[PDB]
């Protein structure tokens, strides 16, 4: 259909977190207290020490004000092949390489506008790419909040069973079938 | 010093493996038989199936004959604080996003010329690449032959203590210190 998906602008850009700074993180507000203290605390930091790879939604302006961001980080989760509450109970499982969405978070004047869901088709790109150089299955995610938790659904992230009963996988081949 | 890196030529050409694929994998023979019935029968399927990511050294000719290769696939594995023989005894460990390379092979004829050394190097240079995307801590890989092994390890792969005494790592800060 005349059916479009619509990204960043040159007015709200998502970006890499730089070398050099100058992003202005004290005006940021979401709604969870630990989102906040972590992106002026221990984001800039755990960046360049490669701890994560930290991405920013910013205002493009000279003030350069952070009105969202997320991190990625290589994981691997083990996927039996059928749902196995007990662990290791002879039923075949494949660790799975994967890449962590570990934080993702909008400041609440940006927030139900897009913003979430732009951040997460921003990240599946990197990964994607990622995946045709190196060998990744996918963008893992557990998702604290239930309201967190129904936006990743909402996405089309799949549920994983298991012993946590947080986590969402969106694996690569449906990435590739989004991108073509 | 006087001190520099020779890659691949245009005559011998280190490329990720094509959709369409006209290699001459017929001709191929390295010293090991398990790493060539692994590119006749397997290579090609299991790129394709994204279950690896195989780059191919090729004599760039219209017959294209292939003259080494490798694979590359996302892994993980726990990095303990110390040595621990008995696993998970109340000493520290993370789990660590690495790249596995999964196989390495020169034909005969190219052996001993530095083509081994230049693959893992072209390896290094697309995980160093992913790594700054996604955040991957290392290059991993499980030697099977002594000959092997020490070939890892005079590329400065540090030799892994565990259960399993045939793995080695290169890191990405080594990487990053390489290409600067
Ligand atoms: C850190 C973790 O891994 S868990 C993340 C938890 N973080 C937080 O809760 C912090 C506070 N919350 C936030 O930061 C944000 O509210 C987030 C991250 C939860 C979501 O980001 P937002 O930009 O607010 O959500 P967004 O506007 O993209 O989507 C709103 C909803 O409308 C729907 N929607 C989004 N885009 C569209 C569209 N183009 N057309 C129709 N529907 C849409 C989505 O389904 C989405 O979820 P819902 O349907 O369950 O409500
Ligand atoms: C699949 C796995 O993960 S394990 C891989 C096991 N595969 C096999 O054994 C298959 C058969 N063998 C082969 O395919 C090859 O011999 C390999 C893959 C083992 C090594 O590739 P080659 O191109 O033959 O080795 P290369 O020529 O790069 O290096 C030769 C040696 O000279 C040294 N060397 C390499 N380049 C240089 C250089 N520029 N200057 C000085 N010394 C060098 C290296 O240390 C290397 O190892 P060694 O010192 O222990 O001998
Ligand atoms: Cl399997
Ligand atoms: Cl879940
Ligand atoms: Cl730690
Ligand atoms: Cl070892
Ligand atoms: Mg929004
Ligand atoms: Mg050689």
């Amino acid at each position: 259909e005349n059916l479009y998906f619509q990204g960043a602008s040159d007015d709200l850009t998502i970006e890499i977190l730089t070398d050099d700074a100058d992003y202005d993180l004290q005006r940021f507000d979401c709604g969870e207290e630990a989102l906040n203290l972590f992106l002026t605390t221990h984001l800039v930091r755990q960046h360049r020490n490669k701890i994560l790879r930290a991405y920013i939604l910013c205002r493009n302006t000279p003030e350069r004000q952070v009105l969202g961001y997320y991190t990625l980080c290589g994981s691997c989760f083990e996927r039996a092949a059928l749902p196995s509450k007990s662990k290791q109970k002879k039923i075949p499982y494949k660790n799975i390489p994967s890449v962590t969405l570990g934080r993702l978070a909008i400041d609440r004047s940006l927030q139900g506008q897009g913003w979430g869901a732009t951040l997460v088709a921003h990240a599946m790109n990197v990964v994607w790419s990622a995946s045709l150089a190196v060998g990744i299955h996918g963008l893992f995610v557990e998702a604290l909040n239930e309201k967190a938790h129904t936006f990743f659904k909402s996405l089309g992230f799949i549920p994983l069973v298991g012993e946590n009963e947080n986590a969402l996988f969106f694996p690569t081949k449906s990435i590739e079938l989004l991108f073509t």
